[PDB]
This record gives C-alpha cells, sequence and structure tokens, in this order.
C-alpha cells in the first residue's frame, strides 16, 4: 500500500485530505503542531478500519534554525512507519492580516513565510532526497491574484508556494515526482461574516466542503493524473471569476 | 436514467478516447464529426456493441458562417432526438494550421476562430438554451507561449479561455460547470516524420513523451464528475511540464 | 521626416486622446473611423490647424466580412498615400456590448470579434506586410474577471491578448514591437446615470475614479517611444488597481 | 524642491543605470549597497560633481534577520536625513544563485527571500510609514513562471515580490502611493560568465537576439515614477525584448 505525509492533518482540510487518502488505500502520516488530541483521535479512527496505517507526528513548521531537521523528520516518520512515501501534501497553514501601515514583524515573517512556504520547499527537498506514481500536492490560494487587504505576508507566501509548486514540478520531473496544487477558493471558515464570504460565489447554490477539496487532491495523486504536473486546479466555485 | 454527453470531432484522436471514456463511465454519446464520417461510424458501431443505443453520429462543418447558430443548435438537439438529454457537451473539434502575418484569408478566419470559438460558444448558447450538467473546453496549455505563424489560431484558443470564464460565471446560477483541459504536446499528426514527432517529445519534462489521448480523457472525466462539483472556470493543464520551460 | 500612425476609432474618447497625443509628440495620424464623420473631420481640422498637412480621416467598418482584408489594407494604404510611410498602428476601435447566452448572434460575433481582434490582425498583416515600428493594441484589464453577459466582447478581448504575444514574436525578426495597454474603467458612456458611473469609480482603489483618455493616451505614447525599445509583448495595465480586488 | 529617491542595491549594473537615469531626472539618490562600497562611493561622487549634495550612499545587508526591520527603517530615515524626504523606493538589490531540491540551507533562504522579498516588505513599510508623486518599483523577473533549473529558492523569492507588489498597491492606494514593478528578462549577464554562455542567453531573444542594456531596465523604472503613469499601480511590465513568450 502507498504511504502518505499530510501536513496540518488534524483537522479541516487536512483532515479531510488524510481521510479520503486513507480510504483509498493510503497509509498516512497525521502530521500535527498544537492539535495532539485531534490528531490521536484521527489516527484512532482510520487505525479502527485497517490496523497500523495511520501514524501521527508533531512538528512546529515555523521557520527557524530547526525547521530542516523537523521537516526531514516528518518524512522520515512515513519511511520508519510504513517503508516508503509515495505522496506529500503540503496542507498546514498559518493565515493573519499584517498590515503595511499602523508578535513582532519577524515572528510573522517566520510563521506566513514558513508555514506557507518555506516549510513546503524543505519537505519537498527531504521527500525526493529520500527516494511508482509520487507526487506532492500544494494547498495554494485561487485569490493569490486578487489579495484579501491588509495580508501582505500571507500572499507573499501563497505567491511564493506557486513558485516552488513551479520550479519543483521542472526539477523533479527527471525523478518521475509530479508537482502540483489544489486553490481552495471560500472553503471552511473559521454566521453574518460568513454569509458575506458565502454570497459572492457563483456556485454558492452547493456547499464549499474539506471533501470537495481532498477530492482534487485524490485526482492529482491518482494514475488518472500521470501526465499533470505543474497545475494549479482551482476550488473555487467560480469567485476567482468575479470582479470587483 | 444514463446521462447524455456530446463531443465534437469525436471520430479520432482525442475526441475518440473522451467519446470512449465518457461511454466506458456510463454516458449515452454523440459522436459529432466533420469529414471523418467511416471512422464516426465505426466509432458508434464498438459503443454500441457494448450497450445498445448508445451512441449515435452527427454530422456537421463548425466553420463560422450565418448558418453555424443553426448548426450547433442541430447538434445538441441530436443529443435530445436520441437521448431525450444532454449532460455534457466537450468542444474538441479544433482546425490547427499556419496563418503566417508576412484559402483566402476569410476562410482561415472562419475555420480557425470558428472552430476554437465560435462553434464552442453557439454550442454552449444552445446546450443552455435546452436545458451534474457541465461543459469542457479543449484549450492549449501553450497559448501564452504561442506556435510560429500561428496567430489566428492562438486567438481562437484565447477566445475559447474567456468563454471558459465568461461561461462559467453567467452558467453559474443554472448550475452548469465550465472548465478546460490544455494538452501541451498530446497525439501529433499521423503525416509528421518521426525526426519532427521526437523534436517535440524531447521538448517534455515529465517522461520526454507526448501525452495519450487517454491522458487528456482523463482529465475531461475527473471534471464532468461529481468529484468537481464546486469547479467551475478551471482551466487543468494536461502538459507535463512543457508550460513551464523557458526559451 | 515626421514620422506617422494609424489610430483606429480615433474620432473620440480614448481614440481622440491617443491621435492627439501622438500628434503633440510629433507624429502624422491617421484618424480613422466608422460612423463618427463630423466628430473625426473636426479633430483632423483642429490638428492641421496646429500643423499643416498632419492629419488625414479613413472612414471603414471593421466588422469582420468578406471586404474586412480589403478595408484594412486601404486603411494603412491611407497612411502610406498621406505621409510616405506608416511606424505605428494603435488598435483602438470596439464594439461593446452584452451577449447573453441564455441583431442577429452572427452579427454580433462580427462586430465583437471583428473589431477587437479580427480587425487588428488583418490591421497588423497589413502594417507588417508594407513594411522605430511598433503596434499597440487597446486590451482590458478585466479580461480574466469579465462582465456578467459580456461573453463574446470578452472572447474578442481574450483574441485580441493573443495576437498581441503571436504577433510580438512573429515580427520581432522584423523590428515591429507589438505591445497592449489595458484599461480597467476610463471613460464612462454619457448617459450613464452618475449613480452607476459612481458605482464603477468607487471600484478603484487609486483616487476612486476613472482613467482619464490622456492616462490611457500616456501608456500608448509610452509604449511607441525610444524608452520602451526593448519591450515587446508586454500589456501594461492602466486600471487603477481595479484589476486586483476581489468580489 | 528636488524630489528623492531610494534605489537598493545601486552601485552597479541595473541598480546604478536607475539611480543615474534618476538623477538625470532631477531626484536626489540614496545609493544603497552592501559590499560594494568603492563602487557606490565613485558613483556618489560622479552624481554629486553634476550637481552637489544630490547623493549619498547606504550601507546594509538585506539578508532576513530580526535586525532586517530596523535596517530598513534606517535606509528610509538616510533619505529623510539626507534630502528632507523621500518620494521614491526602488527594491532593485538581489540574491541569485542555485538551490537545487536533490552555505547552510537556512542562509540561503535568509538570503535569496530576505533581498528578494521581505527586505522590499520591510522598505515598503519603512516608506509608508515615514510619509505629490510617492511610488514604489519592484524589480521582478520576467522568467517567474518559466523558472531556471535548480533556483526554487530565487524563484520563489521573486514570486514573493510579486505578491507584495499586487498586496502593496492595493494597501497603499488610498495613501497614493502607487507601487509596480519592472519584469526583465535577460539583462546584464553576470561579470564571470563566459562569453560562450553570455551567447546562449542573447539567443533566447526574440527582439534582437540581445540582452537588455540597464538603460533600457531604467527607461521603465522612470516611466513609472513619472506623471505619464498617475493612474498605473499594480502593474508588472516586463521589459524582456519577447523572452517570456518563447516555447521550449
Ligand atoms: N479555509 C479556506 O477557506 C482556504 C482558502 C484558501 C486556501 N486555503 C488553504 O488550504 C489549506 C488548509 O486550509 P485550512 O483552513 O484547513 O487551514 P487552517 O485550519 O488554517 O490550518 C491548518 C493547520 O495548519 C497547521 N499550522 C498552522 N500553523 C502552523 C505551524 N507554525 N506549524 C505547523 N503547523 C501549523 C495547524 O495545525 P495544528 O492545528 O496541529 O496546530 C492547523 O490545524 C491551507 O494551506 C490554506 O491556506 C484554505
Ligand atoms: N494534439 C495535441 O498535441 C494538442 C495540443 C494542444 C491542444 N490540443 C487540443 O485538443 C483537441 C483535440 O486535439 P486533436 O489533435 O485530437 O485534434 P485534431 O485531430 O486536430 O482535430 C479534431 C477534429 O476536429 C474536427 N474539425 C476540424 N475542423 C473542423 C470543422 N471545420 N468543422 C468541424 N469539425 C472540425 C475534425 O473532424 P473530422 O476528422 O471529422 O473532419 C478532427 O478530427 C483540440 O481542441 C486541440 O486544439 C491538442
Ligand atoms: N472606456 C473604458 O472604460 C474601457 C475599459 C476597458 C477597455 N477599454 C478599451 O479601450 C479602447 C477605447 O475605449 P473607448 O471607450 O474610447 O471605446 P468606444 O468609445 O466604445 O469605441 C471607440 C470607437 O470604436 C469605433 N467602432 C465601434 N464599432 C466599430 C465598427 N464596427 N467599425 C469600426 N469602428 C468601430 C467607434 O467609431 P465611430 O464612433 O467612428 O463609429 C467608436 O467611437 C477600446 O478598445 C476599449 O475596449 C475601454
Ligand atoms: N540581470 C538580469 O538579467 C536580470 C534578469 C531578471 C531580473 N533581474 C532583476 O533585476 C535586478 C537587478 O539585476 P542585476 O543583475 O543588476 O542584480 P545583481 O547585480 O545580481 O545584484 C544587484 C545588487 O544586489 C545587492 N545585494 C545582493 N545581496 C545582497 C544582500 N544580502 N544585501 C544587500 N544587497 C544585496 C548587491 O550589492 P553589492 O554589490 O553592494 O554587494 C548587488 O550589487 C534584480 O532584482 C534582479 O533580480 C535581473
Ligand atoms: N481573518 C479573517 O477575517 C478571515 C478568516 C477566514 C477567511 N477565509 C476565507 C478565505 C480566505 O482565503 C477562510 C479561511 C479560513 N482559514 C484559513 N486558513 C488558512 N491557513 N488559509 C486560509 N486562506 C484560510 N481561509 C477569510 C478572512
Ligand atoms: C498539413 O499540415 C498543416 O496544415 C500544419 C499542421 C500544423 N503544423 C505543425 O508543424 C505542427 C503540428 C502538430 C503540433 N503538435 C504539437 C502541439 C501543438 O499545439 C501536435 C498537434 C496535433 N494536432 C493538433 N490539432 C489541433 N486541433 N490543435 C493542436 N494544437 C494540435 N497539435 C505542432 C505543430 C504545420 C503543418
Ligand atoms: C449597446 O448597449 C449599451 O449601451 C450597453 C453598453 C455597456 N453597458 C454598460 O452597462 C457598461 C458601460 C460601460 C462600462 N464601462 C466600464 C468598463 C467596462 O469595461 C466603460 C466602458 C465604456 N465604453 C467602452 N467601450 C469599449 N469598446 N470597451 C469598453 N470596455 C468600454 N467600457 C461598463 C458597463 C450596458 C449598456
Ligand atoms: C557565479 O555563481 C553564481 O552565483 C550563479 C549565478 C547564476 N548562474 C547562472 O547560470 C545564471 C546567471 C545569470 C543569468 N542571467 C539571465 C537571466 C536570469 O534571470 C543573468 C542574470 C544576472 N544577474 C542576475 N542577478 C539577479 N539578482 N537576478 C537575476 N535574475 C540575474 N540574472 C542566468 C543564469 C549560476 C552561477
Amino acid at each position: 500500500a502507498p504511504a502518505a505525509v499530510v501536513t496540518g492533518a488534524a483537522k479541516r482540510i487536512g483532515r479531510a485530505i488524510a481521510v479520503k487518502l486513507h480510504q483509498t488505500g493510503y497509509r498516512v502520516v497525521i502530521h500535527y503542531h498544537n492539535s495532539a488530541e485531534a490528531a490521536v483521535s484521527l489516527a484512532d479512527e482510520l487505525n479502527k478500519e485497517r490496523s497500523n496505517t495511520a501514524v501521527v507526528c508533531q512538528a512546529d513548521l515555523t521557520n527557524s534554525n530547526v525547521l530542516p531537521a523537523s521537516c526531514e523528520e516528518i518524512i522520515n516518520s512515513c519511511f520508519r512507519a510504513f517503508g516508503r512515501c509515495d505522496v506529500l501534501v503540503n496542507n498546514a497553514s498559518a493565515f493573519y492580516p499584517t498590515p503595511l501601515v499602523q508578535k513582532t514583524v519577524e515572528t510573522q515573517v517566520a510563521e506566513l513565510i514558513g508555514t506557507n512556504a518555506i516549510a513546503p520547499f524543505l519537505l519537498t527537498m527531504s521527500f525526493a532526497q529520500r527516494q511508482s506514481n509520487l507526487s506532492i500536492v500544494n494547498l495554494c490560494d485561487a485569490m493569490v491574484d486578487q489579495p484579501c487587504m491588509a495580508f501582505s505576508l500571507y500572499n507573499m507566501g501563497k505567491h511564493a508556494l506557486v513558485g516552488l509548486t513551479q520550479s519543483a514540478a521542472l526539477e523533479l520531473a527527471p525523478y518521475g515526482i509530479r508537482v502540483n496544487g489544489v486553490a481552495p477558493g471560500v472553503s471552511l471558515l473559521p454566521e453574518e461574516e460568513k454569509d458575506k464570504w458565502r454570497r459572492k460565489v457563483p456556485l454558492g447554490r452547493r456547499e464549499a466542503s474539506a471533501e470537495q477539496i481532498a477530492d482534487a487532491v485524490i485526482f492529482l495523486v491518482s494514475g488518472s493524473a500521470q501526465y499533470i504536473t505543474g497545475s494549479i486546479i482551482k476550488v473555487d466555485g467560480g469567485l476567482s471569476l468575479v470582479h470587483a
């Protein structure tokens, strides 16, 4: 059975991705930072379905002097548990505003650029170095070119992740590793404010769900996507096409 | 009952593979063709051997003219006549040849812009008016790094990106999704010399080979599926990384 | 010897401002027009009062048809007959109106795709065949966030992006640069209610106002200048940030 | 009163051409540099010979670190100290070298992402906070979506710079600060690159089969800071001779 690493897998979109990969027959590494109880509860659910098919792995993905070692350990945890690592899903992400005009700003850089871009880069390095249907899926943002007001560092990090997706697709193609993205628009919100976000969506008659994001990940890691690399699939209900 | 799909230019090559995979997924299919009558009828015969009364052919020229709206309405009508419904439209048919800046030029406009853009637009209109509904447009992953001396073809494929996005927005309230699949190098021309085919294959980072028709069809199957119900206005490159390679 | 420029749709609004600024920069100008004869002639008379024998008018319909290639050849020929050279082509003329998916539709195709894409292509062909040479195409900064029910217009503007890029590549060996200027909200219709105009103006981050025609013309002047001699295939948005604003 | 500009990495090459053309347009200039002190001082001397007290140098490392915010604040402060105003910021300084996926990697992150993205962000913050024709120009890369093999961190940094350009254009528009980019394709090749390798790059360019001069890049910066660009914000102008349009 193939094996996958999902970062930020305890809750929300990462959890849905881990569940759908497991349902597809993958063994999974459930990475978490703060959500140990939720990570272990997910692993317990998946292991009840198929014994010894889910493990957890703790790591802070903030940039620091130790982040490279932390990322090498996440990949190593998959090889140790399952003897292989076929899929990496870079899902974990910090998200909060960083206004240009008025945590230290350098802590915000470490968290926003680290989680959304540098950790994906280091995980990609470790995944490739440790190596079939191998692939990486990066969780992008469908609104990357129509950014949220006062979200500069977040937007910079998601732009950097587009660059990584494309750069790594090119560089890792000779190794047979595909590198793609899934770009949610409005997916799971953290009622009046939620409804303001919902109302913009052309396909809004249909509820946005973590499972719809996971469905695009399942396609990209499947044999039905064996010629697809460097592609970012928007899963946004049309939101990115709506003008101001 | 079984859903129904129209595939334009479905007698051969990528359109044929799309029609076959939709049929294997449980669709009834209208095999549109222009000149390839024998191949269209042979495909319909093969699919009907698998499941009786699940495939028909429909002939039409998709060159632009004052009758193209009637032709496109008739293709959609042929799906309703055969199957009583029309759930999926795949705009695959396409003229492709150079038009250097330095057949009459108006015939070249009619063929290249008609097949790649205006016929998709009119088919989209007729599909929407006659109503998991979706449209898939066959785009081009190289639309922003165009082939030398292919201006009109490239204009047509750019127009098709615009249609995909415009129609996704406008047809969302009707529950019709509109997406694209953008091949890079897929099936090369039968007439192309082996050395020239190999020059194209060597461009592709992922495996130094062209996409099979079936690999292109796999992306179409995903976009029409229940696994894509929140996806509209998206164009999936199926290009092996070709579009990311610099000069 | 003074250089010469053709500006399509130059009688009014943005095209007029482009023709005026080119004239102020030292160009002789062909003022193309379709229906606005009085305004075209008034502009020519103003420019010739400033400098004798520096402006002519040229009437043509730029709707697609069997005669459009000849019409476009004649517009370019009018510049050579008046001024002995043609250094700059500005493709500004444009039909703009909704075409809902749910005039005949083929007339709408001919007008919207003809003015926005096919006439630019044929004018580009004629300009290149007759040869700091450059072409500037008037694009649309909102081409990837289109207006509801404007599919044919949006298809035409997407095709014009493709032409800009294709022609930049193909004409580079001849030293002809091909670029675009993409307004967001510029001049609104006089008859549009101020309440509706203000809805458009409030969308614009930079000053909550539309671009003047002169601000659009400033980008054209840059692109045809010596300060842009390495720039080809580029589309400059002149949109006050509009295209960056989410729904 | 003459306006004033900061140009990062301005001792040599494209940054020097930008500083020179801004100075010729009537700006007073801060020539920021990191290691190229002799070149920076030679340039400042030449500009001050043309017009007294119109050029100063400012040294700073733009690698990311916990002091980078203070360094970036000090570069903007140096323009106010010399000239009493700061009208234009040009983010030109840039580290560029390969980082294969298969110096410590954290140093490479700090240099490549710091110079190309984080320093521009912090300089943008300081420029806005310290505040008419105000604008910022970021030196981008026309090949950002067709990246060089094994340049992932550099490419990530330049993609982040596109995001900053767009984000800052939106957020600073209410303050009348425009934020735009210039995206070279092939411009000045490295001093150390062999001629045969330079010619491989030159032969890629449709328009003239040659690299952009430093002055051609500077011309696009001068347009974007001028009154002829007063409605332009969030735009990235490719100055690439068609390079980005060429398929594999
Ligand atoms: N939700 C949306 O509408 C939306 C829209 C656009 C894009 N996306 C993208 O889709 C992906 C998933 O979105 P989501 O809303 O499910 O994400 P989320 O809930 O905001 O974050 C997912 C997980 O990221 C992990 N994470 C955060 N900071 C971390 C750090 N410093 N170190 C390690 N892990 C850290 C957290 O793990 P722990 O809980 O274990 O600490 C968290 O549960 C993200 O990449 C997001 O940017 C989502
Ligand atoms: N092959 C590639 O490498 C590649 C690369 C990029 C994009 N694509 C796109 O993928 C799609 C399929 O490619 P393909 O290579 O399989 O296409 P193709 O063989 O060139 O053409 C497909 C069919 O289009 C039909 N067609 C042509 N002109 C027509 C007209 N005037 N009226 C009606 N139908 C007409 C023909 O039908 P009849 O045979 O019945 O006359 C033909 O069999 C096209 O949209 C193409 O642009 C392909
Ligand atoms: N205004 C904006 O906010 C805006 C926004 C985005 C893009 N743009 C683009 O900028 C350019 C100028 O905009 P504008 O608002 O000044 O344009 P406009 O007033 O709508 O049209 C310019 C001229 O196009 C000519 N034209 C229309 N149909 C024609 C046909 N069938 N044959 C020949 N010429 C025809 C007309 O000439 P006659 O009057 O002589 O008949 C008209 O005066 C256009 O390309 C437009 O798409 C403008
Ligand atoms: N040349 C091209 O073909 C090309 C192509 C695409 C994009 N661009 C972009 O255009 C801009 C100018 O290119 P260029 O070739 O002239 O650049 P460059 O010579 O490679 O670098 C410009 C300056 O950046 C400074 N710099 C490097 N690391 C630094 C650090 N840690 N801290 C502070 N400053 C640092 C250096 O200053 P010191 O010398 O004082 O140490 C250097 O002189 C860059 O943003 C580049 O990415 C250039
Ligand atoms: C008689 O020959 C002709 O009229 C010309 C046909 C095109 N041509 C070429 O050299 C050529 C052929 C196939 C090429 N392919 C690589 C991908 C290009 O997009 C394969 C490919 C195959 N068939 C195709 N059919 C569509 N409708 N559209 C595509 N894009 C297409 N492409 C590229 C260039 C000159 C000869
Ligand atoms: C024929 O029926 C009509 O009069 C319709 C015209 C369009 N219309 C609008 O509501 C409308 C008009 C102008 C609008 N502008 C804002 C920018 C939109 O791109 C101004 C603007 C102005 N004239 C324009 N002319 C070109 N050729 N192209 C542009 N894009 C154009 N645009 C927007 C919507 C419905 C009425
Ligand atoms: C000497 O060892 C190194 O540091 C490496 C430098 C990069 N390198 C290359 O092969 C190389 C060098 C210059 C190249 N240029 C063509 C445009 C690439 O974008 C010229 C160009 C010039 N200097 C540059 N400086 C910035 N800061 N950024 C740009 N992009 C840059 N580019 C391309 C590839 C390997 C050796």
